């Protein structure tokens, strides 16, 4: 529910980014930082490479509220987050995105899972870009 809202947020942002790429002919991307529970929305630029997308449609970085976690898998791969409660180097207060959102409309196949702390990522609230191109929001327990 806090997880649901967060999943909807990401789904809305991803669809808008996909739309922007198609409309503008520019390439975009999403960087997932599992240790800081952050999602960053990036634009590829010739002069500066990947940068946070400065825009008048949506914020370009979101961080999950306390009590929620996230994890991700790329295509058919394993979940990316390790089992540590915290990364002792990350505690202290652009890197390229793992998800490319291209102007052709193609999106890197992936699954992002958002969930309460204490739980595993499997079959949680999920947003996925399927091998066939479809973007989907999945509820907990929902297949595929």
């Amino acid at each position: 529910d806090e997880a649901k809202i967060s999943a909807q947020s990401f789904y809305q942002r991803l669809l808008l980014l996909n739309e922007e790429a198609i409309l503008s002919g520019q390439d975009f991307g999403v960087r997932i930082d599992v240790d800081t529970r952050r999602l960053t929305f990036l634009q590829l630029t010739a002069d500066k490479g990947w940068q946070k997308w400065q825009n008048d449609k949506m914020t370009n970085q979101t961080t999950l509220k306390e009590g929620l976690q996230l994890d991700f898998e790329l295509g058919g791969g394993a979940w990316q987050k390790d089992d540590r409660l915290f990364n002792p180097g990350s505690l202290f207060d652009e890197p390229a995105p793992q998800l490319f959102v291209l102007s052709s409309g193609e999106v890197t196949p992936f699954t992002l899972s958002i969930f309460p702390k204490g739980q595993e990522p499997d079959e949680q609230w999920r947003v996925t870009a399927q091998e066939n191109g479809t973007l989907r929001l999945l509820a907990p327990g929902e297949s595929d």
